[PDB]
């Protein structure tokens, strides 16, 4: 082979060369030392790793058994709660704490406001992301539907005037929402001058400042005609830019030619869910983009560097132009051959990752020539995201492998923090649990609702058939959930501490419901949640303005709005819930929502896009989606609602629907009609037929083995 050997491992030379040549250089880091660090982190933590895996089994083959020893139609709930308190499944919960966690970066503890998430293995997206910590307001209601495209503002191969003006007053009417004026509208503002570190605002007929003057946070340009004002309203930024000479400038009132909100304040840079990367050489292509965000010399076109502004007092300061940037490691199940030991065994990815993106990290906490010119954290922080953890134990294991990294690293302990994925039932009614143990790493938790909903299924798959997959997002365990994630990160003292963040808007050109609906998670009290796009950051940060999120946090202090009961609610549909058009829709939804996703994955290393849904809505889902569609048809066809036929009849409608709606597309491949010759398909038909047993409905297993199958097939 082309490995090489250090102790008991065997590297990929590509990986050992990368990380030679270009991660280490910079870090003053013996790189004899770091291999070997390497090789003893990976002995000593695989075997507890494993372990936990282990435990994940022990317990589901428990509970699945629970099910299937009873007939005992409705649950019995006091039974069922003490039978998972027995096993260790629900553990007790500790008493009142609050986190220590410190060194954290203000964008972190402090701000509300967009979080986006983007796949770290495309250059463009990754960059495009880092820069969306400001964002054109007009671009962002110019282009999406949140302007109606009514019979007078339709876009055109050119510039509406129509449209145009309406954009412009929905801006008006939002600086007139979140920075009031102390009498009129910004709707007649004819001017904008500093004069005394005020800003004056002229009207038709007299001038006026800011209700509050405090909102006033600076300007560029002379401050007798500036080129720009700078206002703040609940930490976040506006920047009204001012332009007469604009083409948008010379039809405006006073000149102003946008408004620019700070929008995406931190970004997390994706390994997980949204990639597909299944061997070293997929792995080194990620390693290498996040190093070159961690150095600033990315292009691909290049990072936006600092915002220069004038104080309204006449100094001058400094403000981030890009977004603060987490990175999303893959969680403890999946081991990958980038690196084997000498049984041939491949090495966890979790574990190397840590290892790898930590090390990566370093150059994001310096400035140099070799280390690349741009500043992650100010304040000496690497963030990594840990997702689909199963309770406490597991946590602790994440902050155990972080302080082994840091001593292979040269790093200060509790450097590398921990924002925390609340995506699994064993950490949901485990929460307070899962927090203390990592109460001084903990940087967020989160609502990762989608993966939730697979390993609510799969828990309780030999309980009966599952409500269908629309419906699941109402039901009452999920609400609960909801309600309990925020509870807990408000009591473990989250608030000006750590971020408590709600899931992503999937729908990526429904920008009008995004904005009407998606207020709902800053009003519950989530300093953050996820938007998939820099476009979706901009209108999602119009939240933040109308939302007083401190506000909102500090009324729920105290409150228990869920209980262990409602966490515990299994989503069962009802005897003779859904007639039989209503079963085919369902069935014809599912493997069409696999066989969309599978086939980009499976064929074109593509693990997050806009895929069309059934009704040719355009969602940009991740693998999560791939985790529910398949556990419910599995647990469909356990239960006898569906037949074997009515899976293979669907996935062959689904599959010429799919190839059709891919048709613009150069690299595509057609499934139909050759089902048996198309990988991606029988990826699809594995995954449901394969579905009840795979370790919590996890589908990385079989996509990882099917895109490896494809790479080696297209290798002659
Ligand atoms: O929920 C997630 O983990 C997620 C992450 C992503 F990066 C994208 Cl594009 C979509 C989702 Cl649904
Ligand atoms: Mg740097
Ligand atoms: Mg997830
Ligand atoms: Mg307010």
């Amino acid at each position: 082979t082309d490995r090489v050997s250090v102790g008991n491992l065997r590297i990929a030379r590509v990986l050992y060369d990368f990380v030679n040549n270009e991660a280490l250089p910079g870090t003053d880091i013996d790189p004899d030392s770091f291999w070997a660090g390497v090789d003893k982190v990976v002995a000593d933590l695989t075997p507890q790793n494993q372990a936990l895996l282990n435990a994940r089994d022990e317990l589901q083959a428990q509970i699945d058994k629970w099910h299937r020893r009873r007939v005992i139609e409705p649950i019995d709930m006091d039974a069922y709660r003490q039978f998972l308190t027995e096993i260790g499944y629900l553990l007790p919960e500790p008493d009142d704490f609050t986190i220590t966690t410190s060194g954290v970066d203000a964008e972190i503890t402090t701000t509300a406001g967009p979080q986006l998430v983007v796949p770290v293995l495309n250059a463009r997206f990754a960059l495009n992301a880092a820069n969306a910590r400001w964002g054109s307001l007009y671009d962002a209601l110019y282009g999406t539907d949140v302007i109606p495209e009514t019979d007078g503002a339709e876009k055109g191969p050119t510039y509406n005037k129509v449209r145009g003006d309406k954009v412009i007053a929905y801006a008006r009417k939002f600086l007139d929402d979140s920075v009031p004026l102390s009498s009129g509208s910004f709707g007649d503002a004819t001017g904008f001058t500093v004069q005394d570190g005020q800003l004056v605002v002229a009207l038709p007929d007299k001038s006026t400042g800011l209700a509050n003057p405090g909102q006033f946070a600076g300007y560029t340009g002379a401050a007798e005609s500036p080129t720009s004002v700078l206002l703040i309203n609940h930490g976040l930024h506006i920047e009204i830019l001012i332009d007469p000479e604009s083409q948008v400038g010379t039809t405006d009132r006073a000149g102003v030619k946008d408004v620019i909100l700070e929008s995406a304040i931190t970004t997390i840079m994706d390994f997980e869910d949204s990639v597909a990367a299944v061997d070293a050489a997929d792995k080194v292509l990620g390693y290498r983009n996040w190093l070159g965000l961690n150095k600033g010399d990315l292009a691909a076109r290049v990072l936006n560097r600092d915002r220069n502004y004038t104080a309204p007092g006449g100094g001058q300061f400094t403000l981030p132009g890009r977004s603060l940037m987490f990175v999303r490691n893959v969680g403890h199940l999946m081991t990958n051959d980038a690196i084997v030991d000498t049984d041939g065994s491949e090495v966890f990815e979790g574990i190397m990752d840590a290892l790898f993106t930590g090390l990566i990290a370093i150059h994001g906490l310096k400035a140099s020539d070799v280390n690349g010119p741009l500043i992650n954290s100010r304040t000496g922080s690497i963030y990594i995201v840990k997702p689909k953890m199963h309770g406490p134990a597991e946590v602790a294991f994440t902050c155990e492998l972080f302080s082994r990294v840091e001593d292979v690293l040269g790093l200060p302990q509790n450097t590398m923090k921990i924002g925390i994925m609340d995506e699994e039932r064993r950490t949901t009614v485990n929460l307070k649990a899962c927090i203390k143990a990592a109460a001084d790493r903990v940087v967020f938790i989160n609502t990762g609702f989608l993966d939730r909903t697979g390993d609510e299924i799969h828990t309780s798959m030999e309980a009966g058939p599952m409500v269908r997959k629309g419906t699941m997002k109402s039901q009452p365990w999920i609400l609960a959930y909801e309600d309990h994630n925020v509870d807990a990160g408000l009591a473990a003292g989250f608030s000006g501490r750590a971020q408590v963040g709600k899931g992503m808007w999937t729908m990526t050109e429904l920008m009008a419901d995004m904005v009407e609906t998606k207020i709902a998670q800053p009003r519950a009290g989530a300093s953050t949640a996820w938007v998939p796009s820099p476009t979706a950051a901009t209108l999602h940060a119009l939240h933040y303005h109308q939302v007083d999120v401190a506000a909102v946090q500090q009324g729920l202090a105290g409150k228990r709005r869920a209980t262990i009961e409602q966490l515990l609610t299994i989503p069962l549909a009802k005897e003779l819930a859904w007639a039989p058009d209503e079963i085919r829709e369902e069935v014809d939804n599912n493997c069409q929502s696999i066989l969309g996703y599978v086939v980009r994955w499976v064929d074109q290393g593509v693990g997050a896009s806009k895929v069309p849904d059934i009704h040719d809505v355009a969602l940009m889902e991740d693998r999560a989606t791939l985790r529910i569609s398949s556990q419910l048809l599995a647990n469909w066809l356990r239960h006898g609602v569906i037949t074997s036929a009515d899976v293979r009849a669907s996935l062959e409608r689904m599959a010429p629907l799919v190839d059709r709606q891919n048709a613009g597309d150069v690299a595509y491949r057609p499934m139909a009609p050759n089902f048996d010759d198309s990988i991606a398909f029988l990826a699809a038909q594995e995954l449901i037929l394969s579905g009840a047993q795979q370790p919590n409905g996890y589908t990385e297993p079989i996509l990882h083995r099917r895109r490896r199958e494809f790479k080696a097939r297209a290798a002659e």
